[PDB]
């Protein structure tokens, strides 16, 4: 995350750190516990992954550093691709993985609720972006998990900051005109979260963008809403 701010525990109790653990253990990529079984994140982060062996889920983490050899953390039963996805920046970046066991809810892990259904009209204005990647371009991992408030931009708007590419409805954008707060490298698969009427919603998957916090780029997230059928028929 780009001029963010750090998180406090139990703040986004949703988020959780998929790591990958050959040749080495590190994150890999955000995602949000959707279901008690059900972690919904990016597809690009899977590439290359030979399979669901060398994944691990940690839930309940501040820290990247608070994880030990002894830290408690979820294998992964099923990696689910959009059958549709091919890349970033071309849409359908959207995966499942189905844990090997529950999620036992608490304080610093639960659910979040997917944009509910009749909600079309909403307006989201508190959209939040979270994750341990990067500050900027040429960066690491952030030890704590970072917060920014973004505002969403139209896809009439976004289109025209993305000439080169097809920004459809299932995308949205966010992002300030002069750039500053954004998601960058390893935030992928985590929230874009929107509270409305004290309540979170997934509202986006952090997906792909030009750079990270450039001006008048804004960052380019799954559009959920566009996807409730797809996940809905994969966690029945
Ligand atoms: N501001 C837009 C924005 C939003 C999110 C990520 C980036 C960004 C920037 C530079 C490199 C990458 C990358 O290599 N990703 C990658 C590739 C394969 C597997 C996992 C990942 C991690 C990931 O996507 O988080 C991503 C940019
Ligand atoms: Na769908």
């Amino acid at each position: 995350i780009v001029g963010g701010t750090a998180s406090v525990r139990g703040e986004w109790p949703w988020q959780v750190t998929l790591h990958t653990t050959s040749p080495t253990q590190r994150h890999l990529c955000g995602g949000s516990i959707i279901g008690n079984q059900w972690i919904l994140t990016a597809a690009h982060c899977f590439y290359g992954v030979e399979s669901p062996k060398i994944l691990r889920v940690y839930s309940g983490i501040l820290n990247q550093s608070e994880i030990k050899e002894d830290t408690s953390f979820f294998g992964v039963q099923e990696i689910i691709i959009h059958d549709q996805y091919k890349m970033a920046e071309s849409g359908y970046d959207i995966a499942l993985l189905k844990l090997e066991t529950t999620v036992n809810y608490t304080d610093s892990q639960r659910p979040i609720s997917l944009p509910s259904k009749g909600d079309r009209n909403v307006i989201y204005t508190d959209c939040w972006v979270t994750g341990w990647g990067y500050r900027k371009l040429r960066d690491k991992i952030q030890n704590t998990l970072q917060k920014a408030k973004i505002p969403l931009v139209t896809n009439e708007e976004c289109q025209k900051r993305y000439r080169g590419h097809k920004i459809t409805h299932k995308m949205i954008c966010a992002g300030y005109r002069e750039g500053g707060k954004d998601a960058c490298k390893g935030d992928a698969g985590g929230p874009l979260s929107c509270k409305h009427n004290e309540v979170w919603h997934l509202v986006g998957i952090t997906s792909w963008g030009e750079g990270c916090a450039q001006r008048e780029r804004p960052g380019v997230y799954t559009n959920v809403v566009e996807y409730v059928d797809w996940i809905l028929e994969k966690t029945q």
